[PDB]
């Protein structure tokens, strides 16, 4: 399944091919051969081995739940999320063949065809060489990341995928969210999950503070840890009007009352909660 706030770091290093990758990580191996670094390691290269079957459909559901395991360490992640772009982009093409040769722009125009739809598309374009992407083109996918009307969900994943593309490494982008009412220039490139200083203290806040009252209850701390991806998705340059433990505390009633309990939909921090968690929060996959 993953998560959104597994990394609130600094931007992955790029890798354009599985080999690289394969090297990248072999390395880390032979200077941090334990059982976890161990063990990842055979799982990765499970996943290779249906990347080479052709089997990219599959391959893409066992990275996705690797990237998903508690377990995983910070310096691993980063690994996985590399190999699921590669990934992607085989998925990509091989559905669409014609993307095996085109040039960034046009491969651009078809991402905005059936506009809201074939947005994922954009994807093809991460594992690709640093030079791939001129810079100028960025001003052309700038419409999505500003409409009004669409779905904070499409256009934060736009937005995060856009943020991984080298060739805009550095530049600056007009962002519109329709939760806050506002927009924001954003740097490209820099963070995995660039908001704003406050939004990122309150996150960082909300997922320790979740993660605490949960710690007896692990399968529950994945449902409050779904809730607030919502929550960072929909606000995402910022945080909601809310008060950080006033929000921790109605994620906690709300997934421990869920197990076999009426939640009340009187109240306001239910309402926009069951009004976020996923309703607002569904997306066809690549």
């Amino acid at each position: 399944p993953n998560q959104f706030v597994n990394h609130l770091s600094a931007l992955k290093k790029h890798f354009a091919s599985y080999k690289e990758l394969r090297e990248a990580f072999n390395d880390y191996h032979k200077h941090n051969g334990d059982e976890l670094t161990t063990f990842f390691l055979h799982q990765f290269d499970k996943v290779m081995e249906l990347v080479k079957q052709k089997d990219f459909k599959t391959a893409q559901s066992r990275c996705e739940e690797e990237l998903a395991a508690p377990y995983l360490p910070k310096p691993l992640v980063s690994f996985f999320q590399s190999l699921l772009q590669l990934v992607n982009h085989d998925l990509l093409e091989q559905q669409n063949a014609a993307l095996a040769s085109l040039p960034a722009a046009k491969i651009i125009e078809l991402v905005l065809q059936d506009y809201p739809n074939k947005l994922n598309m954009i994807h093809y374009l991460l594992p690709k060489t640093k030079a791939f992407v001129k810079p100028h083109l960025l001003q052309r996918l700038q419409f999505v990341l500003t409409d009004s009307e669409l779905l904070e969900l499409k256009r934060f994943s736009f937005f995060q995928a856009l943020n991984q593309i080298p060739g805009f490494q550095g530049e600056q982008v007009e962002y519109f969210n329709s939760k806050l009412k506002q927009k924001f220039t954003l740097t490209l490139g820099e963070f995995e999950i660039a908001q704003q200083p406050d939004a990122k203290a309150y996150f960082e806040q909300l997922i320790t503070q979740i993660q605490q009252l949960f710690l007896k209850e692990p399968v529950n701390a994945e449902f409050a840890n779904e809730i607030i991806d919502a929550f960072l998705v929909s606000y995402f340059p910022l945080h909601p009007p809310v008060p950080l433990a006033q929000l921790a505390a109605k994620i906690y009633e709300y997934v421990s009352q869920i197990v076999l309990n009426e939640a009340v939909n009187l109240k306001d921090e239910l309402i926009k909660l069951i009004v976020h968690t996923l309703y607002e929060q569904l997306d066809r996959p690549v």
